[PDB]
């Protein structure tokens, strides 16, 4: 959309941040997102972090909401918003560059911040930054009580 | 996209690795997926830490790409142990997989070869410092051939396309 928020952006964070709740009831990195269909709105998909929920190594939120709309034709995704309750570290920046996901929709960049929130700009996808006090809280929550695990998913 | 970059050197476990990630490639034609496989090689002692092939068509997987399969089949691990690791790969790593190596800091990356698939990922990745080994090897790019060859239009879906 560019400039004004898109008609389904409350939509899409609300469910992202509803994503990340309920990974951290459990037990992982509460880190959550959602695809959504810019035309009709349309949940494609939805997930979040599972590294300890099946010990993986690449689910980051961004990666578990990918994986979880299935295989699905290149031209999809082209009119489609990211939603992420976390800004996207290098790897999940890649993922929406290499589908050609527009837009990014980031809850909150505060905890959390890698290069490719601007390598995203650089790109041609548009990012918008909510500053999300609910996703903000939730996730200095778990890096308060467990900053070894956040580290891990970082690779720090 | 520097014109004044550099390349690699050469390791002692290149070899070892380039031969895994290509029969995990093998493996992965035999199931009848896309052919791109990898490993990932502990540089301090020639460890394999795990190895893989892309599982799009084997899981339904729209991330599993033969890098990402890789890493995760090494199952969590302390930040600090990639940091001193290679990763392998058949083929020069899309814009997401250039991510994965860049968000763990894997030091270096040794790809079969590029010319059937390139993106701004390979250069990105020296720009950020990472080391890129492009060894050119026939095997994997007379597989990569076929298969795209083959399987266009599945080529294309594990790009986005
Ligand atoms: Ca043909
Ligand atoms: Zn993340
Ligand atoms: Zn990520
Ligand atoms: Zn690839
Ligand atoms: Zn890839």
């Amino acid at each position: 959309t560019g400039g004004m928020a898109s008609k389904w952006d409350q939509k899409g964070m609300d469910i992202a941040y509803e994503e990340a709740l309920l990974g951290y009831k459990e037990g992982g990195v509460p880190i959550g997102g959602c695809l959504i269909n810019n035309k009709d709105g349309s949940v494609l998909g939805r997930g979040h972090n599972m590294r300890f929920q099946k010990g993986s190594a690449t689910l980051h939120g961004e990666i578990s909401t990918l994986e979880n709309c299935g295989r699905l034709e290149g031209k999809v995704y082209k009119d489609t918003t990211l939603y992420t309750t976390l800004s996207p570290c290098d790897m999940c920046t890649g993922a929406i560059i290499m589908y050609g996901i527009p837009r990014c929709v980031v809850g909150e960049n505060v905890n959390f911040k890698s290069k490719g929130e601007k390598y995203l700009q650089t790109r041609g996808h548009e990012v918008v930054v909510v500053d999300d006090e609910r996703c903000k809280k939730l996730m200095k929550q778990f890096i308060d009580e467990r900053p070894q695990d956040w580290f891990e998913d970082i690779g720090e």
